[PDB]
């Protein structure tokens, strides 16, 4: 063990820790909700470390000796060889003071291993002092989310894109498939299932499209902004310089914003994000809301199309294969609403200079983008890839309907065409049937009449 | 045309009108929606002003002589003689006070009109001094919303109850109606329509329970608060005999709040009303989702029932009906469910005594019950009461499926049951007449296995 | 008093109403909420009557004589003569049905009657196959749609740039006036007032940015489609004009969507506008928030700001001028919030190839803009322009503040600057007084070092 | 290593793991959050796997040799023995069969390895015909949840009954701390602390009532359904004895709902919880919002109270002491609405005879109580019972204001007052002394009239 002095007493901490008294405090503080900050943000911190020693050597206001061993664990720390060490919620008061200590503590406390030195010995390499200096809670964290949220978010349009681009694939396979349209789910008139997906395909894409322009705002920060964005005491040059780093470090192209009293007070980047990734959960939700119908049966529902079978779906009936996989992307949209909400919330509650509500919105941000990684891949491997159609069945849907007297009507203008579609519905006969019965069309006639592309794409029928 | 004047100089009060300044700056101010105060809220702003008049006389605060056309005039807001007075936004600033002043000049001039004197002369009857005599708007406001949102609750409640009952009358008329289950929307076992609609009706009840239960919390009133809570000057005897006033000319069993500063600053009682009112609105909007599922065809959906056609069709296509009527139920519950989260974030927005966003929340809230009322009674006249079910296409769904095969599970063993289910589905024919052939049980004992009400019940 | 008669049997129409029993039957369906559809929408449902009407006639699908008379009276639409007659509820069923309906009847009748035959003879001019020819609820009405949107949108457009303006205008009149931040509600370092208007400014420029960048999608319309988006029977030609036709008439850069299906079935484009109103207005009632704040007192409170009285207050409790406008503010952003929920509840809702929620959704983003654009207008006249500064208020709370050792910080070392903070809170002295009671800093060095503008930028 | 089978095909499964195929197979459909369920719903699973081996057993369904283990299995996931066995994720499709095949497998399989058979040996221990017998997931994962939910729900109750108490004890000390009460954030007439802070009891206790009041709702359990609610096969014999079993082990009046059907597919029971949850942390977040106005200063604040400081600051601002508690409270105030929005948008997701987003949903609803739990418990014990009251500067406040005119008011008439009033507001001098000034009141006449009961409390001037 080791003690620590704190203006709260003492506390007794595990010799093989790297956090101090500061983080257990917040541990003690902040007990809400067992979690820990994602990976992405712990080496985002150490970037931001990282940075900011080196940059403040540069300026010679970091001492060169020990500045290299601050470097050497950020590094670590950016390799994510430090995890565990990151024990506070990001569910905390403080507005992310614990979580930006936390990481000051951790790099201060390897720094000081590595020269040979040991572990709380803050009067040599200071967790305040020398770990984080020249910055503040109010920029070293904000900075390090925007770097967190800008790598996760460039995941996630890998991810979409390859998912939109699977979508595009079934289109394809499906560009000749014949079905029934459905209005108000009532029957309508002749549908490619190719245009259906299509239809998915480029929702998504524009879906795509909205993200990627989010990162824009992210890419501003307030690196230099002390206390409350007006600089005081800071030098331009390690603004700069920090900057510079940053973005190499992160590679991303961050600016440093033009106003920095406008980057430390406002929120709005963040719920930018937020709103396009709650569009298109939106969008996503209603796709698979279509792919649960379009499945449903065997016998009692539409059974147009089948998904590939990914779990035993009764404890009770070994038969019977439910649409785990649409499923889940729904309970991921409806997560992503409450998400937004939440963010909604944090960022409307800042008061002058400081939203204090940061550390909740930075969860729920995070939360959304990972979680919608995570489905969207699962579910392209899981399903989307393997959904086949049931051709023959929906063929029969379309010689069935009443809808295709749409098709048929111009050739046999419109009293006989409604009373031939009268006729059907009320004697359960086809079409084709009456038309041939009625002598009205023949079989060759009908049978160009009815071709499934011209049925489905503008056109003068004559 | 009339002359008013005011702090930001003069305005023209057109002679037929009973409000005037305060009312016309309201205007200026806030233009936001151009809707006005619900019918519901006039009135209950009339009976605040009468219920305070007539105490602040019995205790000699008002005159007797002027308090006597203060009351007059105030029956007839009561009595929805004045609505079209009533002219500022229901989203407006100021916590309510151009509401309650909007009252005040009103029931100030018509009191003067009724005693011969002109329009105006607040010399003689005075909007603030005698119409708002002991009030502030911080009482006067809330406690008027506390009756009017009460008095449309207890509507609510009624045609809730009348709907819940047209639920269970369907599931009695479809007792017998056996039919497929469907989890996850696919085939599980079967089911009676009748049990469906029953689940129907029984979630509508605890939606009834749980919203006349919200009344409790709105009969506290903080009538006699004063600005904050602590009726500073106010008569112990004015605030009895008002609340009595109150209680009586309400119809509401309304009590004086214990702590006057809660009553004041804390606005849980609508939150909690809100609350209950999204609750139902979900389940509502979720048995339509049903509905609509149920009367999809009729040759490409599931077409089980039949909703009354309430749009004139197609002559080009037949056998189209649109579910318009379950399709509104759907976006009122989407307007609720919005409407609560406004409430919520308007109800945090407090701050110290006064709670300055509750003119967004009434609204919100006052729109909440009365969209629902609307679409309970349309929904239940022109959509439930009518409902048929096809029988046929419901029957042939279970003799034509698979899950019908845990009902003649153990009468068969499970010997020659896996394989008349992997064959089942291999040959794509029934089960009862795998039986009959295969010769494990004969038509005598299918005849009460696959009864619909045997394999329905435990 | 005209007899018409439904599927459901006769309704007396009245003498001089142009809807007919169709509108009825929506008014008996759906009773909700006793509104009526935004007049701009009225004038959007006029535009696509009277482009489809000239398009209809060109290809040879419409008389050209009775269409001339609908393309009349679509113009009287569309000038807004005839608001009065479109009574459908806007929260309804049917996907628009009704309120497209209640336009093509509004337009037969009157076409009739222009040309002299007895409104409800529509053998002569139909609702249906002539109003309506070449066109469905599920093109007409979203079409209708997105052309009321973005003219409301521009709007609401031109009125944030002057409201955003007007902010600017208050950071250089500001821009001089010192004061003491504060994070967490808690007295931080010095900061120019201007400085926290600025900021005002700048996120308020990025929601206008924010906002202009969601007409884009809104500029792709699905007319054409009919039922499904199959144009099923549709003459390419028809399409093709009547595309052109929009945008000459409605005054935007309207494109045909190039896959007619997806325009017909996705409602992306709505909520993405929706999405930037809600980040607009959290903005928004963040700043009133702070309004409301820095006008509190006038004796126990913040008091560094005056706004403009627009309430009357009494005369017995002078000084209680009560932030009115930051508040109506507020209340629009909670607004707009449920609105957005609502919004993207009717999204999630669509399913195949029509989402049947849009009434609701189209009135909850109707409704969105135009308070935004009210409530941007009257905060901007009535509080904004006429903001005032309390100079002397703000000035000593710098003074007086321990916040200002920051600045002293470094010209003083380390340890000094803590000794003279631990002064300064236990006995209250500024830290102005101390330095020069210990001579560590001169008169001349603390003008120097606690200038306003030394204190707030980077140095 | 080791190998297992189901419907679907064979998987490989790690020797000392206690889960199976169908457990191993959600693993890799929904690689979701990366959470694990709650510890009282795995406790409650247990105590459902329990009853039902119990119920089997008396009924003659349950081997008594296999039921005895299956029962010893079971009471050590009651006791919390077997938590790291329950790996997938909260998000899931599937509706809960995994989460109860998770449960069936390592209850199965530890019930095997105490009668000293191999793990996997379903042909002797099977986790759908033993474990699962007469149980469906549609009745077992509900019903464990209702229990969890009502166990975290007592939990809750008693500590926000605690908090509230204390906020009582504060109320009562400071019962004579005489303020100045605001409107619109505008000066208006003078308050009792306390009477703000009795105004802060009493809305909790008014939270406590409602969520304590949908327990009931949450006691009818559907146990018997088996699919669908039709309770097809299942005994009317087992129904009875276990929904015994389960009350008396859960230590909640549960009862077997009337109509299993309706108890089967609706969900208002857990909305009508989730909405409980959310009026209280409406109520909790603008208390918090009050108090870190109260806190906020020290000079150019309100300085109304002084919170106990839980975050170091440095000896640069000394007097500086961020209101980390409150703050934190606010946070979880944002959290508990988006989740009730996810629930909301989950309860209504519904169809026909189930409602298969029962697990985003679950989720939400047990991390909304848990959350509250944990900030009130903290909040109390790291904030509440400490707050002190700075009298002397609210005092100065009351003195210094326009608002107690009101009280003089009568004593002096109308216009005096006004003239007074508007005297102090303009001059900048306070009203007691422009009484004495011009003569209208002695100093020992102000004391009689301002005194700070009969100021904020009902009743005529003389
Ligand atoms: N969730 C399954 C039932 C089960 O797994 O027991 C279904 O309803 O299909
Ligand atoms: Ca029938
Ligand atoms: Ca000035």
């Amino acid at each position: 063990v080791r003690i620590e002095k704190d203006f709260l007493g003492e506390k007794e901490i595990p010799k093989d820790a790297y956090y101090g008294v500061q983080t257990i405090r917040a541990t003690e503080n902040f007990p809400i909700t067992g979690y820990r900050i994602h990976p992405e943000l712990i080496k985002s911190l150490g970037i931001v470390k990282k940075s900011a020693a080196l940059a403040n050597m540069e300026v010679g206001l970091l001492d060169k000796e020990v500045g290299q061993y601050i470097v050497k664990a950020a590094d670590e720390v950016i390799e994510g060889k430090w995890n565990d060490q990151f024990i506070v919620d990001p569910i905390q008061g403080g507005a992310g003071t614990s979580i930006n200590m936390n990481a000051n503590e951790v790099i201060a406390n390897r720094a000081l291993e590595l020269m040979g030195e040991e572990k709380g010995n803050y009067s040599k390499i200071s967790p305040n002092s020398h770990v984080n200096m020249s910055q503040s809670t109010n920029d070293a964290f904000p900075t390090a989310t925007h770097i967190a949220v800008l790598s996760l978010l460039n995941q996630l349009i890998e991810t979409t894109k390859y998912m939109q681009q699977e979508f595009m694939k079934k289109a394809d396979e499906f560009a000749g498939v014949i079905k029934m349209g459905r209005t108000h789910l009532q029957d309508a008139v002749p549908i490619l299932l190719g245009q259906e997906f299509e239809a998915y395909a480029r929702v998504i894409a524009r879906d795509i499209e909205r993200i990627a322009n989010t990162r824009n705002n992210l890419y501003d920060i307030n690196m230099g902004a002390t206390a409350v964005g007006t600089g005081l005491n800071a030098d331009p040059e390690y603004i700069s310089i920090v900057t510079e780093h940053l973005a190499k470090f992160s590679g991303h192209p961050l600016r440093s914003a033009q106003h920095l009293v406008d980057a430390t007070q406002n929120t709005d980047c963040y719920t930018e994000v937020s709103s396009a990734l709650k569009v298109c959960m939106i969008n996503m939700s209603k796709i698979a809301n279509d792919l649960r119908l379009m499945a449903s049966g065997p016998r009692a529902g539409l059974s147009e199309i089948v998904l590939p079978a990914r779990q035993p779906g009764s404890s009770i009936m070994p038969g019977k294969v439910n649409p785990v996989m649409p499923e889940v992307m729904n309970q991921v949209a409806f997560q992503v609403f409450g998400n937004d909400l939440t963010i909604t919330s944090a960022s409307e509650a800042g008061q002058f200079e400081l939203n204090v509500m940061e550390p909740v919105l930075f969860f729920n941000l995070i939360q959304s983008i990972s979680i919608m990684t995570n489905v969207f891949k699962s579910f392209t491997e899981n399903c989307l890839k393997g959904i086949k159609a049931n051709e023959e069945r929906m063929k029969e849907y379309v010689e069935k309907s009443i809808g295709i007297i749409t098709a048929i009507n111009p050739h046999v203008g419109y009293e006989t065409a409604a009373k031939l579609a009268r006729e059907a519905y009320l004697t359960g006969e086809s079409i084709r049937e009456l038309c041939i019965k009625y002598g009205v069309l023949t079989e060759e006639q009908l049978n160009e009449i009815l071709n499934p592309y011209e049925m489905i794409h503008p056109g003068i029928a004559g």
